[PDB]
DNA sequence: CGGCAG
DNA sequence: TACTG
DNA sequence: CAGTGCT
DNA sequence: GCCG
């Protein structure tokens, strides 16, 4: 399993012997991403991780092609950056890219919405404010534009997780709440706070979003809601905005999901990430005739598959033939 | 040639 | 994979 | 449904 | 973009 990142520790990227190469490829990858070339950007992402994890500085066209995640096209850009120190294509990125990046950083606006605004002639958030037709989400996103681009100290994430846990455990002391995402992976700063809630009795998790959200709204803790389907009663997730009380506090993104205990480990695995780690592991499950989601690890379906027993993260690693990784080692 | 997570 | 419209 | 966001 |  040298071809899968979920099989390796992410700490390999700590000693990156190719920054002068990857720093330029990241710029190309971002241009493709904001321009909508989802797959070309994905390939660039995997090559940047392969290069970041390689043991030595790359020096040879042959050496480069041998690396999984690097083919002929990528090799030639490498040999170009090594020989000449610069990469010519970086001076031929569409001039539209910076504006596209500006717009697609509005929460709720993606590549298709950005490309449309650009075609209609908008070039600044000012134009967007005053001429674009915005969705309820995009309007909130626009209003917290800077805040949603800002990361917070992991100490503030702990306060936010504690706020949620105290509210939830107030009306059911048996609830378990866990902070996931970059927080659980050990990062010093967190872009948002990802809270996982369940009840170990297998049933008391049902019908608690309503109680929890009202409790957290009665405190003024929640300032905006991005996604919160709370009419059908099948609510699985919540995405919104919060702010801790007092001076010098910023608006922070908050994601909550409630899960039945039977799905804890898979829910825990998905929410802890990283995202590329998840896509790698899930891609690995497919090859082994399995299917991994936030709900379960299961076998392929009948042209309804069996659900494999996964009481802990460890068991999901074991069933996929992978060495276990601490959450901090899944930071791909 | 087509998938690329679910 | 779960939302929105 | 297309588009978007979550990890 | 890369991969099988
Ligand atoms: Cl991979
Ligand atoms: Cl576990
Ligand atoms: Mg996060
Ligand atoms: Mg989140
Ligand atoms: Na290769
Ligand atoms: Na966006």
């Amino acid at each position: 399993l040298d071809k899968w990142v979920c099989a390796q520790p992410s700490s390999q990227k700590a000693t990156n012997h190719n920054l002068h190469i990857t720093e330029k490829l990241e710029v190309l990858a971002k241009a493709y991403s904001v321009q909508g070339d989802k797959w070309r950007a994905l390939g660039y992402a995997k090559a940047i991780n392969a290069l970041k994890s390689f043991h030595k500085p790359v020096t040879s066209y042959q050496e480069a092609c041998s690396i999984p995640g690097i083919g002929k096209r990528m090799a030639e850009k490498i040999i170009e950056i090594l020989e000449s120190g610069h990469l010519r294509k970086l001076d031929h990125i569409s001039e539209s890219v910076p504006v596209l990046e500006l717009f697609s950083n509005i929460w709720g606006a993606g590549t298709k919405t950005a490309q449309m605004w650009y075609q209609q002639g908008f070039r600044s958030l000012e134009d967007i404010r005053s001429q674009a037709s915005l969705t309820t989400q995009q309007a909130i996103g626009l209003k917290h534009y800077s805040d949603f681009l800002e990361r917070m100290p992991r100490e503030e994430a702990t306060e936010i997780e504690q706020t949620v846990q105290k509210a939830a455990q107030a009306f059911n002391s048996g609830l378990l709440c866990v902070a996931c995402g970059s927080y659980r992976r050990g990062k010093a700063t967190c872009g948002d706070v990802d809270v996982l809630i369940t009840h170990p009795d297998g049933r008391s998790h049902r019908g608690i979003f309503s109680r929890l959200l009202d409790s957290l709204r009665q405190e003024g803790f929640l300032t905006d809601d991005l996604v919160s389907q709370e009419e059908n009663g099948q609510q699985q997730k919540y995405l919104g905005v919060c702010r801790l009380p007092g001076p010098g506090r910023r608006h922070r993104r908050l994601d909550i999901i409630v899960v039945p205990y039977s799905e804890f480990a898979c829910a825990l695995l998905y929410f802890t990430g990283s995202a590329h780690f998840n896509r790698s592991m899930r891609a690995l499950a497919k090859t082994k005739g399995m299917s991994l989601s936030e709900h379960a690890l299961s076998t392929a379906v009948v042209r309804p598959g069996r659900v494999l027993p996964t009481p802990t993260e460890k068991d999901v690693f074991r069933l996929l033939g992978l060495p276990y990784r601490e959450p901090a080692e899944r930071d791909w």
